[PDB]
């Protein structure tokens, strides 16, 4: 709640910023490390999670159509927050592109996400990048 | 738009009610074939699919989390629309669960759940019930 | 199970596999989407021994899509449970992953779910199943038209 | 690739597999938790001859957890690629089916995803990885402790 509400960003440097609201709404936007790359994200999250150390479940989507682009697609992530010094929200991921029929068995690609509360550096930026990021964005995105 | 704005069936009988709206929103509740089961339920859609004969992304989360149960968890569904005389929504869902770390292992299940406009019976409603069902609810939901 | 598995096994679309289920938990033989060129081997395991409580049996297997002829630089693994019967069936997840540059790393991957029966679908059931969107875990490029 | 896949793999938490890459495609080897009683017979594929363009090597395989200890009446498949170099590792996402009975189907199969390298992690490594939620994708009841 006050946890999952902000700013938090991704093994890249994408960035999603969200409100928690007290019904278990979410909030906010999608963008990269640009108006051009934000996208609305709708969600719900356990607004009365457990007190057992479990993490709090969450998920959102974000469509990937904004007033400068359309890709035709959607990502869904699935995850929990943890909080703590470093609070993290662990994901996987769906991304399904519209597609005619023949085309329905690659309509959808799968990932994960990492989010955490601190801005990463170009170097664990570049080099985690190098270990293979994993974006749920579309390049178009 | 028209077409995504509705009721609709599972497999099972379980209900998927939603508004598209001109934005790109999806709002409504998941629930089964009960208040009790009842669900608010949020997501996005493709608000300007491509005319090529191509499917609508779109996805939709709901926190199993009502006034009368809570399990802990959410599932996203991710999927395109197709419309027509057998308009169908074809989903890959992602269902977390709050849980520790070590346990977090078994946090998501993975699965696949079909759409239509049209409520089932329970002759295919129970034999594709034997053909081994889909929901995405977890039980307590 | 051994002898419930062994066998040829379609999806709804007609792609083809042929599986002899070994005692010891193997699963080898070939995927195919009719012909040699779109012929591939798969190997994999199975639960020999599952419980006795109605449960389904755990299995997987892949298929890594090189053979003699092409070589889509992908390989799918198909995730899923055998149940028993007058409708035998084997309903599976799978993961399509390509091989790919680090900077495409995180499109690798397409998922999916199919399900295999025993019985060799007709073209009318085949006209059906591709209209209701294909769920093959095959890529197109394995396949020789 | 093959004798860059052929040897000892290790994810983060320490679980190891042993593989052998053959050089018609085959992987065999086994995945173990320290003990024989964790340790599992593994069979999959890979791309023997993948892309000269920079891209990883496309490959996959199973595990049935079913030894001749125990049996966890589940198999998990890993699909991913291999990425050779001084840190060669190999990213993969993960199902893991159980077997059930029809009415909890749907709730059979756990995704996930997991890295391994050639490098033993330290019990610090270890601790870290613990902390940052386990990623493995073989069920518990198949470790013996």
């Amino acid at each position: 709640e006050a946890g999952i509400t902000g700013t938090w960003y991704n093994q890249l440097g994408s960035t999603f910023i969200v409100t928690a609201g007290a019904d278990g709404a979410l909030t906010g936007t999608y963008e990269s490390a640009n108006a051009e790359s934000r996208y609305v994200l709708t969600g719900r999250y356990d607004s009365a999670p457990a007190t057992d150390g479990s993490g709090t479940a969450l998920g959102w989507t974000v469509a990937w159509k904004n007033n400068y682009r359309n890709a035709h697609s959607a990502t869904t992530w699935s995850g929990q927050y943890v909080g703590g010094a470093e609070a993290r929200i662990n994901t996987q991921w769906l991304l399904t592109s519209g597609t005619t029929e023949a085309n329905a068995w690659k309509s959808t690609l799968v990932g994960h996400d990492t989010f955490t509360k601190v801005k990463p550096s170009a170097a664990s930026i570049d080099a985690a990048k190098k270990a293979g990021v994993n974006n749920g964005n579309p390049l178009d995105a």
